[PDB]
């Protein structure tokens, strides 16, 4: 009999899923920084 | 119907965890975008 263990032991995974999806949102939000300095440090080429 | 009926279930509860143990690679495989556009920050800045 394993009627209880099957229902709970998935949620321990779902917890890590929430956290790893949060990390994904943070790492993906990091894309908004990826070429940021990369444009601005070039841009004095415009002024020159 | 109800014989050895819940014993296989835990394979699902385990395998869910393997997806989460890939989400914590998907996040960071995403972060590799920030790696390359920061590598380009030097060369783009050097054009500046």
């Amino acid at each position: 009999v394993a009627i209880r263990s099957e229902g709970v032991s998935e949620t321990q995974q779902n917890l890590e899923g929430v956290e790893n999806a949060m990390e994904d949102t943070a790492d993906s939000a990091g894309d908004s920084a990826a070429e940021l300095e990369t444009f601005s440090k070039r841009f004095k080429g415009a002024m020159g």
